[PDB]
């Protein structure tokens, strides 16, 4: 997540053990349900890039990130259209569906978006509950 420094805004990352506490919650509940909410709670106020961080430390239990993808596209898909660009230069581009998604930008982007004065958009808590959508997907096969 960020932490404001004097008006400031800079990225703080994921203390380890807050990583930890999060890779036990799978591979001791192993998806089900208890992790919907689980997540959630973890997710809260972080980047796009940190919620990566959170997945990339289990595609070894990896069975499911095929399908969650799949609904990050399709809602990425939604976005690419309802809200697009639609096109520059100084001013920092309008997010994507690539973008929200932590894939096609940097962490300082998805802070330079989340806290913008002129029109901030919650990049993290947008891809935040996509994740949240593609997990019931998850959690029903069971």
């Amino acid at each position: 997540p960020v932490q404001q420094i004097g008006g400031n805004y800079v990225h703080l990352p994921l203390s380890p053990r807050t990583l930890n506490a999060w890779v036990k919650l799978i591979e001791e509940k192993k998806f089900g349900a208890e992790v919907v909410p689980g997540f959630q709670a973890l997710s809260e106020g972080c980047t796009p890039y940190d919620i990566n961080q959170m997945l990339n430390c289990v595609g070894d239990h990896q069975a499911a990130m095929q399908i969650i993808r799949d609904i990050i596209n399709e809602e990425a898909a939604d976005w690419d259209l309802q809200h697009p660009q639609p096109a520059q230069q100084g001013q920092l581009r309008e997010p994507s569906g690539s973008d929200i998604a932590g894939t096609t930008s940097s962490v300082d982007e998805q802070i330079q978006w989340m806290y913008r004065q002129q029109n901030p958009i919650p990049v993290g808590n947008i891809y935040r509950r996509w994740i949240q959508l593609g997990l019931q997907k998850c959690v029903r096969m069971y």
